[PDB]
């Protein structure tokens, strides 16, 4: 009911009981205050309207699913998608002040794998995480979900620009499907966000793919959709623009973007339509020009969405190579 929250967390491993097992990194704050894990969402006067972008250093996503500052997106794909290498990228490459990950993953080998990534991060210093695996119960798991957000809000009070990572929330239906064997969202979903007097939370929720995401889908501002078929082609990160959104994009986007966004959709959109017109053998080259200009334009494209994961981009040279991709 009451969880710890401070900056001395930062660097700290919090598990079901709001205890610290494990520090990744060691901090000069020791500060540690405790507040209670189920507040109540900021009334819709102490909200600010979403307007300033947050840019994750991925070429897709601020190209074309451009963040804002305080939106919760959702991330859906299916096991070995690559779902935790994106959610890597995005804490690598973003720019916010404190990150938080709420780990309702299960296996003991899954939460350590993360402590040793975070272990070797340039972002440890700044980093708070929770976890709750299988051998926890229902109430546990939950509960790691509402520690994690607490200590994202204390953070947001005082200023801080808040990035939430809740994986995910299909593994914590399920623990919140036994509670009732014996409605936390939208109530979970609707803390995120940035005060018009604190700081803000930009949430990201992944969702497993094999009805929940029917559900949430419809409360969230967007959604990232990781599809297996382009990862098994090799472009990494496997999001699908043409099936994602972020519908705050006109909100925190200017007009040159928005006019280089919609032409590069279209180009997108005439490739794979070219892409099928190919796989059924009825492409030849010279017979169309238009289809040829597309087929000359597929390699660069590809060029501009694949990334390494170990390369961020800021946002001028994002709208620089994709206003060379679509001259």
């Amino acid at each position: 009911l009451h969880t710890q929250v401070g900056r001395g967390l930062l660097g700290a491993v919090v598990n079901p009981l709001g205890e610290v097992t494990d520090k990744f990194a060691v901090t000069d704050n020791s500060e540690i205050l405790y507040r209670p894990v189920d507040n109540a969402p900021p009334l819709y006067s102490e909200r600010a309207a979403i307007e300033k972008p947050f840019l994750t250093g991925i070429k897709v996503i601020d190209s074309l699913l451009t963040c804002g500052e305080g939106q919760r997106m959702g991330i859906f794909a299916s096991a070995g998608c690559g779902k935790t290498f994106l959610m890597n990228m995005l804490i690598e490459h973003s720019g916010a002040d404190i990150y938080v990950i709420g780990l309702i993953g299960e296996r003991g080998r899954e939460v350590t794998e993360t402590v040793d990534y975070l272990k070797n991060s340039e972002k440890k210093s700044r980093c708070v995480l929770v976890y709750a695996t299988s051998d926890y119960s229902s109430v546990d798991r939950c509960n790691a979900a509402y520690i994690a957000t607490a200590i994202a809000e204390f953070f947001r009070t005082e200023g801080h620009k808040v990035a939430l990572f809740i994986d995910s929330l299909t593994r914590y239906a399920r623990a919140l499907r036994d509670v009732a064997l014996a409605d936390s969202l939208p109530r979970l979903l609707a803390r995120p966000g940035k005060l018009k007097a604190g700081g803000s939370i930009t949430a990201f929720y992944t969702v497993l793919l094999e009805p929940l995401a029917e559900e949430v889908r419809s409360i969230l501002d967007g959604h990232i959709y990781l599809s297996r078929n382009l990862a098994q082609k090799g472009q990494f990160p496997a999001i699908d623009s043409l099936k994602s959104i972020s519908r705050v994009f006109t909100q925190v986007v200017d007009e040159k973007h928005r006019i280089m966004a919609a032409a590069f959709r279209e180009l997108l959109s005439e490739i794979e339509e070219l892409r099928t017109i190919i796989d059924f053998g009825e492409y030849k080259p010279g017979e169309n020009a238009s289809q040829d200009k597309i087929y000359n334009k597929i390699s660069v494209v590809e060029s501009f969405l694949k990334q390494d994961y170990r390369l961020g981009f800021t946002y001028e040279q994002t709208m620089e190579l994709i206003g060379e991709t679509i001259r």
